[PDB]
Protein backbone atom coordinates (compact mmCIF):
# COMPACT_ATOMS: atom_id res chain seq x y z
CA UNK A 1 0.00 0.00 0.00
CA UNK A 2 3.09 2.21 -0.39
CA UNK A 3 2.79 5.48 -2.33
CA UNK A 4 3.24 5.22 -6.10
CA UNK A 5 6.53 6.40 -7.65
CA UNK A 6 5.08 9.74 -8.82
CA UNK A 7 4.64 10.68 -5.14
CA UNK A 8 8.29 9.84 -4.33
CA UNK A 9 10.05 11.19 -7.41
CA UNK A 10 9.63 14.39 -9.36
CA UNK A 11 7.96 13.00 -12.48
CA UNK A 12 6.49 16.36 -13.55
CA UNK A 13 8.84 16.35 -16.56
CA UNK A 14 8.80 12.68 -17.45
CA UNK A 15 6.33 10.50 -19.33
CA UNK A 16 6.31 6.71 -19.00
CA UNK A 17 6.55 4.37 -22.00
CA UNK A 18 5.21 0.86 -21.36
CA UNK A 19 5.75 -2.67 -22.74
CA UNK A 20 2.07 -3.63 -23.01
CA UNK A 21 0.93 -4.80 -26.47
CA UNK A 22 -0.12 -1.27 -27.45
CA UNK A 23 3.00 0.43 -25.94
CA UNK A 24 0.85 2.72 -23.83
CA UNK A 25 2.24 5.98 -22.48
CA UNK A 26 1.40 7.55 -19.12
CA UNK A 27 1.43 11.34 -18.87
CA UNK A 28 3.42 13.36 -16.35
CA UNK A 29 0.17 14.38 -14.68
CA UNK A 30 -1.04 10.80 -14.34
CA UNK A 31 2.32 9.75 -12.94
CA UNK A 32 1.98 12.50 -10.30
CA UNK A 33 -1.56 11.35 -9.53
CA UNK A 34 -0.16 7.94 -8.60
CA UNK A 35 -0.15 5.67 -11.66
CA UNK A 36 1.08 2.19 -10.79
CA UNK A 37 0.89 -1.21 -12.51
CA UNK A 38 2.81 -4.48 -12.98
CA UNK A 39 5.23 -2.49 -15.14
CA UNK A 40 5.86 0.41 -12.78
CA UNK A 41 5.50 0.40 -9.02
CA UNK A 42 7.04 1.25 -5.65
CA UNK A 43 8.74 -1.78 -4.17
CA UNK A 44 9.04 -2.60 -0.46
CA UNK A 45 12.32 -0.66 -0.30
CA UNK A 46 10.66 2.47 -1.76
CA UNK A 47 12.36 2.10 -5.15
CA UNK A 48 10.70 3.21 -8.38
CA UNK A 49 10.60 -0.20 -10.01
CA UNK A 50 10.35 -0.96 -13.72
CA UNK A 51 9.30 -4.42 -14.93
CA UNK A 52 9.13 -5.48 -18.59
CA UNK A 53 8.67 -8.89 -20.25
CA UNK A 54 10.69 -9.86 -23.32
CA UNK A 55 7.37 -10.54 -25.08
CA UNK A 56 6.22 -6.93 -24.56
CA UNK A 57 5.10 -4.48 -27.21
CA UNK A 58 7.84 -2.50 -28.92
CA UNK A 59 8.01 1.07 -30.24
CA UNK A 60 8.05 1.78 -34.00
CA UNK A 61 11.86 1.78 -34.36
CA UNK A 62 12.94 -0.76 -31.75
CA UNK A 63 12.92 -4.56 -31.66
CA UNK A 64 12.90 -4.42 -27.85
CA UNK A 65 10.29 -3.72 -25.14
CA UNK A 66 10.64 -1.11 -22.38
CA UNK A 67 9.21 0.26 -19.20
CA UNK A 68 11.09 3.52 -19.36
CA UNK A 69 10.77 7.20 -18.53
CA UNK A 70 11.13 9.72 -21.37
CA UNK A 71 12.12 13.30 -20.44
CA UNK A 72 9.56 15.99 -21.29
CA UNK A 73 10.86 19.58 -21.08
CA UNK A 74 7.25 20.39 -21.97
CA UNK A 75 4.94 17.66 -20.59
CA UNK A 76 2.37 18.76 -23.21
CA UNK A 77 4.70 18.65 -26.23
CA UNK A 78 7.27 15.90 -26.81
CA UNK A 79 8.75 17.93 -29.69
CA UNK A 80 10.36 20.37 -27.20
CA UNK A 81 13.85 19.05 -26.49
CA UNK A 82 17.31 20.33 -25.55
CA UNK A 83 20.42 21.05 -27.63
CA UNK A 84 24.16 20.46 -27.67
CA UNK A 85 25.07 23.85 -26.12
CA UNK A 86 24.95 24.51 -22.37
CA UNK A 87 24.93 21.90 -19.60
CA UNK A 88 22.39 19.07 -19.32
CA UNK A 89 22.75 16.63 -16.44
CA UNK A 90 20.90 13.52 -15.27
CA UNK A 91 21.85 11.92 -11.95
CA UNK A 92 20.43 8.65 -10.66
CA UNK A 93 21.03 5.88 -8.19
CA UNK A 94 19.62 2.43 -8.76
CA UNK A 95 20.16 -1.27 -9.27
CA UNK A 96 19.22 -4.00 -11.65
CA UNK A 97 17.38 -6.82 -9.87
CA UNK A 98 16.56 -9.30 -12.63
CA UNK A 99 17.79 -9.80 -16.18
CA UNK A 100 16.24 -11.48 -19.22
CA UNK A 101 17.88 -14.47 -20.93
CA UNK A 102 20.17 -12.13 -22.91
CA UNK A 103 21.59 -10.80 -19.63
CA UNK A 104 21.40 -7.24 -21.00
CA UNK A 105 19.21 -4.19 -20.39
CA UNK A 106 19.61 -0.44 -20.85
CA UNK A 107 18.96 1.57 -17.68
CA UNK A 108 19.58 5.15 -18.82
CA UNK A 109 20.00 7.08 -22.06
CA UNK A 110 20.39 10.29 -23.90
CA UNK A 111 18.31 9.93 -27.05
CA UNK A 112 18.62 12.10 -30.15
CA UNK A 113 15.56 13.51 -31.89
CA UNK A 114 14.96 15.63 -34.97
CA UNK A 115 13.73 19.20 -34.50
CA UNK A 116 10.37 18.05 -35.93
CA UNK A 117 9.99 15.18 -33.42
CA UNK A 118 11.06 12.47 -35.90
CA UNK A 119 13.26 9.70 -34.47
CA UNK A 120 17.05 10.05 -34.51
CA UNK A 121 19.77 7.81 -33.04
CA UNK A 122 20.41 7.34 -29.33
CA UNK A 123 23.49 9.26 -28.17
CA UNK A 124 24.28 7.59 -24.84
CA UNK A 125 23.12 4.14 -23.72
CA UNK A 126 23.92 2.81 -20.24
CA UNK A 127 24.03 -0.92 -20.89
CA UNK A 128 23.80 -3.13 -17.80
CA UNK A 129 25.07 -6.71 -17.58
CA UNK A 130 25.78 -8.77 -14.49
CA UNK A 131 29.41 -7.75 -13.96
CA UNK A 132 29.68 -4.64 -16.15
CA UNK A 133 28.00 -1.39 -17.10
CA UNK A 134 28.95 -0.07 -20.55
CA UNK A 135 28.19 3.61 -21.10
CA UNK A 136 28.08 3.59 -24.90
CA UNK A 137 28.34 6.84 -26.84
CA UNK A 138 27.27 6.83 -30.49
CA UNK A 139 29.90 8.10 -32.97
CA UNK A 140 27.80 9.55 -35.79
CA UNK A 141 24.51 11.46 -35.85
CA UNK A 142 23.17 9.56 -38.88
CA UNK A 143 23.55 6.18 -37.19
CA UNK A 144 26.51 5.15 -39.40
CA UNK A 145 29.73 4.00 -37.72
CA UNK A 146 29.73 2.32 -34.31
CA UNK A 147 29.78 3.20 -30.60
CA UNK A 148 32.50 4.35 -28.23
CA UNK A 149 32.42 1.95 -25.28
CA UNK A 150 33.09 3.00 -21.73
CA UNK A 151 33.33 -0.08 -19.55
CA UNK A 152 32.84 -0.05 -15.80
CA UNK A 153 33.62 -3.60 -14.77
CA UNK A 154 32.63 -5.24 -11.48
CA UNK A 155 29.08 -3.87 -11.22
CA UNK A 156 26.92 -6.87 -10.37
CA UNK A 157 23.25 -7.80 -10.24
CA UNK A 158 21.77 -6.17 -7.13
CA UNK A 159 24.66 -3.75 -6.61
CA UNK A 160 23.80 -0.10 -6.09
CA UNK A 161 25.15 2.18 -8.80
CA UNK A 162 25.40 5.96 -8.77
CA UNK A 163 25.27 7.31 -12.29
CA UNK A 164 25.61 10.65 -13.98
CA UNK A 165 25.22 11.48 -17.66
CA UNK A 166 26.07 15.06 -18.63
CA UNK A 167 26.31 16.95 -21.90
CA UNK A 168 28.24 20.21 -21.84
CA UNK A 169 28.78 21.97 -25.17
CA UNK A 170 28.75 18.85 -27.32
CA UNK A 171 30.85 16.66 -25.02
CA UNK A 172 29.29 13.71 -23.14
CA UNK A 173 30.54 12.90 -19.64
CA UNK A 174 29.53 9.47 -18.37
CA UNK A 175 30.00 8.66 -14.70
CA UNK A 176 29.61 5.50 -12.63
CA UNK A 177 30.44 5.55 -8.94
CA UNK A 178 32.57 8.70 -9.27
CA UNK A 179 34.54 7.47 -12.29
CA UNK A 180 33.98 9.85 -15.23
CA UNK A 181 34.85 9.32 -18.88
CA UNK A 182 34.27 11.76 -21.73
CA UNK A 183 33.48 11.58 -25.44
CA UNK A 184 33.45 14.68 -27.69
CA UNK A 185 30.49 13.73 -29.88
CA UNK A 186 30.06 17.06 -31.70
CA UNK A 187 33.81 16.83 -32.41
CA UNK A 188 33.35 13.41 -34.00
CA UNK A 189 30.39 14.53 -36.12
CA UNK A 190 29.23 18.14 -36.46
CA UNK A 191 25.87 16.67 -37.56
CA UNK A 192 25.02 16.16 -33.88
CA UNK A 193 24.53 19.97 -33.75
CA UNK A 194 21.52 19.42 -36.04
CA UNK A 195 19.76 17.16 -33.51
CA UNK A 196 18.00 17.73 -30.20
CA UNK A 197 18.08 15.46 -27.13
CA UNK A 198 16.13 14.05 -24.22
CA UNK A 199 17.02 11.85 -21.27
CA UNK A 200 15.56 8.41 -20.59
CA UNK A 201 15.72 6.22 -17.50
CA UNK A 202 14.17 2.87 -16.63
CA UNK A 203 14.27 -0.58 -18.15
CA UNK A 204 14.80 -1.04 -21.89
CA UNK A 205 15.11 -4.81 -22.25
CA UNK A 206 17.69 -6.03 -24.77
CA UNK A 207 15.87 -9.31 -25.37
CA UNK A 208 12.71 -9.86 -27.43
CA UNK A 209 12.65 -13.67 -27.35
CA UNK A 210 9.45 -15.52 -26.47
CA UNK A 211 11.33 -17.52 -23.82
CA UNK A 212 13.56 -14.67 -22.62
CA UNK A 213 11.70 -13.99 -19.37
CA UNK A 214 11.72 -10.43 -18.04
CA UNK A 215 13.78 -7.76 -16.32
CA UNK A 216 13.48 -5.56 -13.25
CA UNK A 217 15.41 -2.31 -12.72
CA UNK A 218 15.10 0.07 -9.76
CA UNK A 219 15.76 3.76 -9.10
CA UNK A 220 16.22 5.32 -5.65
CA UNK A 221 16.92 8.80 -6.95
CA UNK A 222 16.48 10.56 -10.29
CA UNK A 223 17.12 14.21 -11.12
CA UNK A 224 17.61 16.35 -14.22
CA UNK A 225 19.16 19.82 -14.43
CA UNK A 226 19.64 22.17 -17.39
CA UNK A 227 21.94 25.17 -16.95
O1 LIG B 1 17.87 3.36 -27.38
C1 LIG B 1 16.62 3.35 -27.50
O2 LIG B 1 15.82 3.81 -26.65
C2 LIG B 1 16.00 2.73 -28.75
O3 LIG B 1 14.78 3.49 -29.00
C3 LIG B 1 14.21 3.58 -30.33
O4 LIG B 1 13.60 4.88 -30.38
C4 LIG B 1 12.41 5.02 -29.62
C5 LIG B 1 12.62 5.96 -28.41
O5 LIG B 1 13.35 5.29 -27.38
C6 LIG B 1 11.28 6.43 -27.84
O6 LIG B 1 10.64 5.29 -27.24
C7 LIG B 1 10.42 7.01 -28.97
O7 LIG B 1 9.17 7.52 -28.48
C8 LIG B 1 8.39 8.12 -29.56
C9 LIG B 1 7.41 7.11 -30.20
O8 LIG B 1 6.89 7.67 -31.43
C10 LIG B 1 6.26 6.78 -29.24
O9 LIG B 1 5.35 5.86 -29.85
C11 LIG B 1 5.52 8.05 -28.78
O10 LIG B 1 4.70 8.59 -29.83
O11 LIG B 1 6.47 9.04 -28.23
C12 LIG B 1 7.61 9.36 -29.07
C13 LIG B 1 8.56 10.31 -28.33
O12 LIG B 1 8.42 10.45 -27.09
O13 LIG B 1 9.40 10.91 -29.02
O14 LIG B 1 10.21 5.97 -29.96
C14 LIG B 1 11.43 5.66 -30.61
C15 LIG B 1 11.04 4.77 -31.79
O15 LIG B 1 10.66 5.36 -32.82
O16 LIG B 1 11.11 3.53 -31.66
C16 LIG B 1 15.25 3.49 -31.46
O17 LIG B 1 16.04 4.69 -31.52
C17 LIG B 1 16.16 2.29 -31.20
O18 LIG B 1 17.03 2.05 -32.31
C18 LIG B 1 16.97 2.56 -29.93
O19 LIG B 1 17.87 1.46 -29.69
Amino acid sequence: PAAAPGKNFDLSHWKLQLPDANTTEISSANLGLGYTSQYFYTDTDGAMTFWAPTTGGTTANSSYPRSELREMLDPSNSKVNWGWQGTHTMKLSGKTVQLPSSGKIIVAQIHGIMDDGTNAPPLVKAVFQDGQLDMQVKQNSDGTGSDVHNYFTGIKLGDLYNMEIRVTDGVAYVTMNGDTRSVDFVGKDAGWKNLKYYFKAGNFVQDNTSTGGSAIAKLYSLSVSHS
